[PDB]
Protein backbone atom coordinates (compact mmCIF):
# COMPACT_ATOMS: atom_id res chain seq x y z
CA UNK A 1 0.00 0.00 0.00
CA UNK A 2 0.16 3.68 -0.48
CA UNK A 3 3.59 3.84 -3.28
CA UNK A 4 4.75 6.65 -3.93
CA UNK A 5 6.88 6.64 -7.52
CA UNK A 6 7.93 9.85 -9.35
CA UNK A 7 6.78 10.74 -12.75
CA UNK A 8 9.11 12.51 -15.20
CA UNK A 9 8.68 14.67 -18.46
CA UNK A 10 10.80 14.47 -21.47
CA UNK A 11 10.79 17.20 -24.44
CA UNK A 12 10.48 13.63 -27.41
CA UNK A 13 12.95 11.48 -26.00
CA UNK A 14 11.80 9.22 -23.40
CA UNK A 15 11.08 6.13 -25.33
CA UNK A 16 15.10 6.61 -26.15
CA UNK A 17 15.42 7.47 -22.09
CA UNK A 18 13.71 4.25 -20.82
CA UNK A 19 15.72 1.84 -22.95
CA UNK A 20 18.55 2.73 -21.42
CA UNK A 21 17.00 2.70 -17.72
CA UNK A 22 16.04 -0.51 -18.55
CA UNK A 23 19.25 -1.21 -20.24
CA UNK A 24 21.10 0.20 -17.46
CA UNK A 25 18.81 -0.61 -13.77
CA UNK A 26 17.47 -3.78 -14.85
CA UNK A 27 13.75 -4.68 -14.39
CA UNK A 28 10.42 -5.41 -16.58
CA UNK A 29 9.69 -2.47 -18.80
CA UNK A 30 5.90 -2.88 -18.01
CA UNK A 31 4.74 -0.41 -20.26
CA UNK A 32 6.17 2.12 -23.69
CA UNK A 33 2.62 3.27 -24.66
CA UNK A 34 2.52 5.83 -27.83
CA UNK A 35 -0.08 8.27 -28.08
CA UNK A 36 -0.95 7.04 -31.33
CA UNK A 37 -1.67 3.68 -30.21
CA UNK A 38 -4.01 4.89 -27.29
CA UNK A 39 -7.20 7.71 -26.80
CA UNK A 40 -4.39 10.51 -27.25
CA UNK A 41 -4.21 15.35 -30.34
CA UNK A 42 -1.62 17.02 -32.32
CA UNK A 43 -0.63 14.76 -35.85
CA UNK A 44 2.66 13.08 -36.66
CA UNK A 45 3.45 12.79 -32.94
CA UNK A 46 3.90 8.80 -31.52
CA UNK A 47 6.07 10.09 -28.57
CA UNK A 48 5.24 8.25 -25.33
CA UNK A 49 1.76 8.61 -23.28
CA UNK A 50 2.95 6.84 -21.01
CA UNK A 51 5.55 4.40 -19.33
CA UNK A 52 6.94 2.46 -16.50
CA UNK A 53 10.08 1.22 -15.75
CA UNK A 54 9.53 -1.35 -12.55
CA UNK A 55 12.52 -2.42 -10.75
CA UNK A 56 12.05 -4.50 -8.11
CA UNK A 57 9.85 -2.79 -5.74
CA UNK A 58 10.35 0.93 -6.99
CA UNK A 59 8.93 2.28 -10.24
CA UNK A 60 9.97 4.86 -12.78
CA UNK A 61 7.08 6.16 -14.51
CA UNK A 62 6.99 8.78 -17.78
CA UNK A 63 5.32 10.51 -20.80
CA UNK A 64 6.35 12.45 -23.64
CA UNK A 65 5.32 16.17 -23.05
CA UNK A 66 1.88 16.87 -24.72
CA UNK A 67 2.84 19.09 -27.75
CA UNK A 68 -0.16 21.91 -25.60
CA UNK A 69 1.93 22.76 -22.81
CA UNK A 70 5.45 24.58 -23.23
CA UNK A 71 8.34 22.44 -21.96
CA UNK A 72 11.09 22.81 -19.40
CA UNK A 73 13.16 19.95 -18.58
CA UNK A 74 13.67 18.24 -15.07
CA UNK A 75 14.35 20.62 -11.96
CA UNK A 76 13.55 20.62 -8.67
CA UNK A 77 14.53 17.05 -7.97
CA UNK A 78 16.10 13.86 -8.67
CA UNK A 79 16.29 10.40 -9.08
CA UNK A 80 18.71 8.82 -6.02
CA UNK A 81 20.02 5.74 -6.37
CA UNK A 82 20.85 3.86 -3.13
CA UNK A 83 22.80 0.68 -4.66
CA UNK A 84 24.62 -2.09 -2.49
CA UNK A 85 28.45 -1.26 -3.77
CA UNK A 86 30.54 0.31 -4.95
CA UNK A 87 31.02 -1.76 -8.26
CA UNK A 88 27.58 -0.68 -8.88
CA UNK A 89 27.84 2.79 -8.00
CA UNK A 90 30.59 3.34 -10.52
CA UNK A 91 28.63 0.71 -12.89
CA UNK A 92 25.75 3.29 -12.69
CA UNK A 93 27.54 6.31 -12.81
CA UNK A 94 29.52 5.01 -15.51
CA UNK A 95 26.24 4.41 -17.69
CA UNK A 96 23.57 6.86 -17.18
CA UNK A 97 26.40 9.66 -17.25
CA UNK A 98 27.68 9.24 -20.66
CA UNK A 99 26.53 11.78 -23.10
CA UNK A 100 25.53 13.88 -20.10
CA UNK A 101 27.22 15.89 -17.60
CA UNK A 102 28.71 15.49 -14.16
CA UNK A 103 27.67 17.96 -10.97
CA UNK A 104 30.01 16.09 -8.50
CA UNK A 105 32.26 13.38 -9.44
CA UNK A 106 31.82 9.83 -7.88
CA UNK A 107 33.86 9.34 -4.97
CA UNK A 108 33.41 9.02 -0.99
CA UNK A 109 31.77 12.02 0.82
CA UNK A 110 30.79 12.00 4.97
CA UNK A 111 28.38 9.81 4.59
CA UNK A 112 28.93 7.55 2.05
CA UNK A 113 31.45 5.55 0.38
CA UNK A 114 30.83 6.58 -3.56
CA UNK A 115 28.14 9.18 -3.73
CA UNK A 116 28.00 11.23 -7.09
CA UNK A 117 25.58 13.88 -8.99
CA UNK A 118 24.82 14.15 -12.63
CA UNK A 119 22.69 15.10 -15.24
CA UNK A 120 22.02 12.56 -18.20
CA UNK A 121 22.00 12.93 -21.54
CA UNK A 122 18.35 13.18 -21.66
CA UNK A 123 18.23 15.93 -19.51
CA UNK A 124 17.66 13.84 -15.85
CA UNK A 125 19.34 14.62 -13.07
CA UNK A 126 20.41 11.42 -10.43
CA UNK A 127 22.38 10.70 -7.78
CA UNK A 128 24.47 7.46 -7.49
CA UNK A 129 25.08 6.18 -3.48
CA UNK A 130 26.56 3.95 -1.94
CA UNK A 131 26.80 3.67 1.68
CA UNK A 132 27.86 0.24 2.50
CA UNK A 133 30.76 -1.44 0.70
CA UNK B 1 18.16 -4.00 -2.71
CA UNK B 2 18.49 -0.68 -5.21
CA UNK B 3 16.62 1.79 -3.89
CA UNK B 4 15.25 4.77 -6.30
CA UNK B 5 14.44 7.99 -4.01
CA UNK B 6 13.52 11.06 -5.59
CA UNK B 7 15.68 14.14 -3.96
CA UNK B 8 13.66 17.35 -3.51
CA UNK B 9 15.23 21.02 -3.72
CA UNK B 10 13.52 23.62 -1.57
CA UNK B 11 14.22 27.09 -1.23
CA UNK B 12 14.52 27.63 1.82
CA UNK B 13 11.26 25.75 3.19
CA UNK B 14 12.56 22.04 2.96
CA UNK B 15 11.00 21.96 7.15
CA UNK B 16 7.82 22.94 7.28
CA UNK B 17 6.90 20.61 3.46
CA UNK B 18 8.39 17.50 5.06
CA UNK B 19 6.36 18.66 8.59
CA UNK B 20 3.61 18.65 6.07
CA UNK B 21 4.24 15.63 4.51
CA UNK B 22 5.15 14.26 7.51
CA UNK B 23 1.54 14.29 8.89
CA UNK B 24 -0.63 13.79 6.03
CA UNK B 25 1.25 10.83 4.32
CA UNK B 26 2.02 9.66 7.90
CA UNK B 27 5.19 7.64 8.44
CA UNK B 28 8.78 8.00 9.95
CA UNK B 29 10.80 11.15 9.04
CA UNK B 30 14.33 9.70 9.63
CA UNK B 31 16.89 12.64 9.50
CA UNK B 32 16.06 16.53 9.85
CA UNK B 33 19.23 17.41 9.64
CA UNK B 34 19.94 21.72 9.31
CA UNK B 35 22.67 23.34 8.31
CA UNK B 36 23.89 24.56 11.97
CA UNK B 37 23.98 20.99 13.31
CA UNK B 38 26.02 19.87 10.26
CA UNK B 39 29.54 18.55 9.38
CA UNK B 40 30.18 21.25 7.58
CA UNK B 41 29.23 28.31 5.06
CA UNK B 42 26.79 30.64 4.85
CA UNK B 43 25.50 31.56 8.25
CA UNK B 44 22.27 33.59 8.36
CA UNK B 45 21.06 30.00 6.85
CA UNK B 46 20.30 27.22 9.40
CA UNK B 47 17.82 25.63 6.97
CA UNK B 48 17.72 21.70 6.11
CA UNK B 49 20.48 20.22 5.15
CA UNK B 50 19.26 16.98 4.84
CA UNK B 51 15.56 15.82 5.41
CA UNK B 52 14.28 12.13 5.29
CA UNK B 53 10.91 10.98 4.99
CA UNK B 54 9.80 7.14 5.10
CA UNK B 55 6.36 5.90 4.68
CA UNK B 56 6.50 1.91 4.55
CA UNK B 57 9.10 0.63 2.09
CA UNK B 58 8.97 4.31 -0.06
CA UNK B 59 10.82 7.41 0.60
CA UNK B 60 11.41 11.13 0.03
CA UNK B 61 14.60 13.18 0.52
CA UNK B 62 15.07 16.76 0.66
CA UNK B 63 17.09 20.27 1.30
CA UNK B 64 17.05 23.64 1.26
CA UNK B 65 19.34 25.18 -1.65
CA UNK B 66 23.12 25.69 -1.38
CA UNK B 67 22.67 29.99 -1.44
CA UNK B 68 25.35 30.30 -3.58
CA UNK B 69 23.74 28.01 -6.44
CA UNK B 70 21.26 29.75 -8.13
CA UNK B 71 17.21 27.99 -7.63
CA UNK B 72 15.17 27.87 -10.81
CA UNK B 73 12.30 26.21 -8.89
CA UNK B 74 11.26 22.21 -9.32
CA UNK B 75 9.69 21.44 -12.56
CA UNK B 76 10.12 18.76 -15.01
CA UNK B 77 8.51 16.53 -12.67
CA UNK B 78 5.83 14.95 -9.98
CA UNK B 79 5.52 12.66 -7.24
CA UNK B 80 2.90 10.67 -8.15
CA UNK B 81 0.83 8.85 -5.01
CA UNK B 82 -0.72 5.40 -5.63
CA UNK B 83 -3.23 4.49 -3.43
CA UNK B 84 -6.15 1.98 -2.62
CA UNK B 85 -8.95 3.65 -1.64
CA UNK B 86 -10.89 6.55 -3.55
CA UNK B 87 -11.23 8.03 -0.15
CA UNK B 88 -7.70 7.83 1.04
CA UNK B 89 -6.96 9.92 -2.93
CA UNK B 90 -9.60 12.60 -1.82
CA UNK B 91 -8.02 13.17 1.67
CA UNK B 92 -4.32 13.19 -0.04
CA UNK B 93 -5.34 15.42 -2.73
CA UNK B 94 -7.25 17.99 -0.18
CA UNK B 95 -4.89 18.37 2.30
CA UNK B 96 -1.50 18.24 0.24
CA UNK B 97 -3.47 20.53 -2.19
CA UNK B 98 -4.57 23.27 0.55
CA UNK B 99 -2.79 26.72 -0.85
CA UNK B 100 -1.69 25.19 -3.61
CA UNK B 101 -2.78 24.94 -7.20
CA UNK B 102 -5.05 22.52 -9.30
CA UNK B 103 -3.76 21.43 -12.88
CA UNK B 104 -6.32 18.54 -12.88
CA UNK B 105 -9.30 18.43 -10.32
CA UNK B 106 -9.92 15.04 -8.53
CA UNK B 107 -12.18 12.36 -10.92
CA UNK B 108 -12.17 9.12 -13.21
CA UNK B 109 -10.17 9.23 -16.31
CA UNK B 110 -9.79 5.90 -18.36
CA UNK B 111 -6.81 4.81 -16.40
CA UNK B 112 -8.26 5.80 -12.13
CA UNK B 113 -11.08 5.75 -10.54
CA UNK B 114 -9.79 9.03 -9.04
CA UNK B 115 -6.67 10.83 -9.52
CA UNK B 116 -5.79 14.55 -9.59
CA UNK B 117 -2.63 16.67 -10.75
CA UNK B 118 -1.63 19.86 -8.00
CA UNK B 119 1.20 21.91 -6.81
CA UNK B 120 1.11 21.90 -2.98
CA UNK B 121 1.77 25.54 -1.34
CA UNK B 122 5.93 24.69 -1.27
CA UNK B 123 6.24 24.07 -4.73
CA UNK B 124 5.97 20.69 -5.53
CA UNK B 125 3.76 18.65 -8.39
CA UNK B 126 1.92 15.48 -6.85
CA UNK B 127 0.15 13.46 -8.74
CA UNK B 128 -3.09 10.92 -6.41
CA UNK B 129 -3.98 8.13 -8.18
CA UNK B 130 -6.44 5.10 -6.99
CA UNK B 131 -7.85 2.70 -8.98
CA UNK B 132 -10.32 0.49 -6.77
CA UNK B 133 -13.04 1.20 -4.77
Amino acid sequence: SLQIVPYLIFNGNCREAFSCYHQHLGGTLEAMLPFGDSPEPADWKDKIMHARLVVGSFALMASDNHPAYPYEGIKGCSISLNVDSKAEAERLFNALAEGGSVQMPLGPTFWAASFGMFTDRFGVAWMVNCEQD
